[PDB]
């Protein structure tokens, strides 16, 4: 909700759109339930490509919601046109918000 950025991505050789709203969302292609649903509580840290490389990404560090287990997802920005320019914008305001959820999550 307002921290809505999109960005398409290759997520598991599967080319859709990385969308971001308090849950990052990450979409195939040609699909209309995403295929990357995370939200921010389970998001403990990510890694993002640092720019200056061809092969522009954006890494996630799952944490545990309740149903599954800890995992890491990896959206390869790299079949995209804009992946750096939307890799930051999807980045920035996808730890930012990450980030906003922990403020009223845990003391620190």
């Amino acid at each position: 909700m307002g921290d809505r950025v999109e960005a398409l991505a290759i997520f598991r050789k599967k080319q859709g759109v990385l969308s971001i709203d308090s849950r990052l969302k990450w979409t195939g292609e040609g699909k209309t339930t995403p295929s990357v649903d995370i939200a921010f509580d389970a998001i403990s840290n990510l890694q993002t490509t640092p720019a200056s490389n061809p092969k522009v990404m954006i890494r996630v560090f799952i944490v545990v919601k309740e149903g599954e287990d800890p995992t890491s997802l990896v959206f390869h920005f790299t079949g995209t046109p804009n992946a750096r320019e939307n890799c930051d914008m999807i980045t920035n305001e996808l730890r930012n918000a990450i980030q906003r959820q922990r403020e009223g999550s845990q003391s620190k």
